[PDB]
């Protein structure tokens, strides 16, 4: 697959690029930053694996980066420092998201776009609408990439019941933001029944996991190489649903009708054109369905905000 | 595989740290540095794979990183700038190589130790030196990582004849400085038959990429993304060889016989304890047979100025 880097030279961008370039999925990856970006393709180009490696550098050369991918991914942005929340860097990342993915919708209107931009639960309805004003815009390919939040609940999960993390698998859904990351352990593949003290405190343990690599980290960033292992994850999973594997499943924080509100994660079951179907919700528990209720109000904050910055730039 | 790796914060360190645990062939993964550990362990702990990773910050706990470690991978070093040659980094990092190969010459001895730490020349003379005077030098368990020139040569020969870099593996021997790292494209799988003259600039691409990738950086470092990659594969050879695979042959500056040269790299047959046999030189043309005549004066300073360096401090 081609796949295309916009901001490969942040802390999450380069890790990534390496992800990428050591895959046999990838046949072209295009590297894309205002600063820096000669030197890590320069780097990365010396690894014996198949990928053509080409990097790019300012607003000029962003058209050639885009040109004929199959794959967009966006870790641009900011990171977080100890005691800000996601939504406090909104307003530098907002303008960052509607200035590259206008291009995705000018240079490659049929490439999927996979937004890790924090704050994913306002970028991507800003993604939708700078779409929607090009008059390029399809639902079907635009994902939020949530897949840190599953794959930290499965290493979680493996962790408390001795079991290998390679075997477990739990459905996180809502959006990517405390509260909003509501994780369905009830749903989770194998089964695993914890005490309801045991099981407060690992949800509010997915939850507040970014925020405690951000207080680990001290100022120097946030969460990089899990982010780059499970942003690498979601996009080789796209690829070979795109090379015609059946039954690939994956949450990602989409438009969507499964509830009130207007973008929401769930499984996803994906396809060569990008989501094949909305697996929804599905059967969950009494406290499962208290968590969703009470997440709605800051999701349909987060929306608005990401919508009305578009209508007004 | 229990690893431990020193110097986890830095450039080469976390990717490296991320493509080991990554690896189904790591069990416990040991993170060493004066800095920023805890939040690299932090975040590389939430990936769900098999690996253990547990950061260690400061020399009061560099004994306990280290007990129980099956191989140690040794990236600390400060990276050249531009304009910098490899050995004006010789006092930084061969006063930081010696502090830590004298803690695993008592913290574990019977480890395999790989040296990345730059200049390899005289690096690995500098650890021979501090595990023979600690009474615990084994030369057929200490290797100075040499795979990025393989990669690279690797890499350069398959684009060069539009091959596929996966089926090409060229010989280079030496060791990792300018003219000492002589690639042997005459034994190169497959046969990629080359004019002289494109044979010239194709070996000066092999022996000074090393300083275009740090110039094409521009100041923010050297190869970390590759190098990375690389370590990762010769640790990956080390592992399977000592779990048990047959015929894993690796090239790496391993105290050597092969000329009047003490430490040379050549091809190794690796196995359970580690170079099980040297493979040597092979048979050569002319032009390699002059490299190596060339070579071997540079060479022999650079072990002399490692050793010296440990016979006085």
């Amino acid at each position: 697959a081609k796949v295309a880097v916009l901001g490969a030279s942040g802390g999450i961008g380069q890790p990534l690029s390496l992800l990428l370039k050591n895959s046999p999925l990838v046949s072209r990856l295009t590297l894309y930053d205002i600063a820096h970006t000669p030197g890590v393709a320069a780097d990365l180009s010396h690894i014996e694996t198949r990928a053509t490696v080409k990097g790019y550098l300012g607003p000029e050369q962003l058209p050639d980066c885009l040109k004929g991918c199959d794959v967009v991914v966006i870790p641009a942005g900011v990171p977080r420092k100890p005691g800000m929340t996601r939504d406090d860097l909104f307003n530098t990342n907002a303008t960052i998201v509607a200035t590259l993915t206008a291009a995705c919708a000018q240079h490659c209107p049929d490439a999927m776009i996979c937004i890790i931009s924090n704050p994913v639960n306002s970028t991507i309805p800003i993604t939708a609408e700078v779409f929607k004003k090009h008059g390029v815009y399809n639902p079907n390919k635009i994902f939020g990439v949530t897949t840190l939040d599953i794959v930290r609940a499965n290493a979680f999960v493996a962790e408390l019941k001795g079991l290998d993390p390679a075997r477990v698998s739990v459905p996180v859904i809502g959006g990517h933001a405390g509260k909003t990351i509501i994780p369905l352990i009830s749903q989770c593949t194998p089964k695993v029944d914890f005490p309801q003290d045991q099981l407060s405190t690992l949800t509010g343990r997915i939850q507040e996991a970014g925020t405690e690599v951000v207080k680990a980290k001290a100022g120097a960033g946030s969460a990089t190489l899990s982010m780059a292992y499970a942003g690498a994850r979601f996009v080789f999973s796209l690829v070979d649903a795109m090379n015609g594997k059946e039954g690939v499943v994956e949450c990602s924080f989409v438009k969507s009708q499964e509830t009130d509100c207007p973008y929401f994660s769930t499984p996803l079951l994906l396809g060569k054109k990008g989501i094949e179907k909305n697996l929804g919700i599905g059967k969950i528990s009494p406290f499962e369905e208290k968590m969703i209720a009470e997440a709605i109000p800051e999701l349909k904050a987060s929306i608005k905000k990401g919508e009305e910055f578009v209508k007004n730039m």
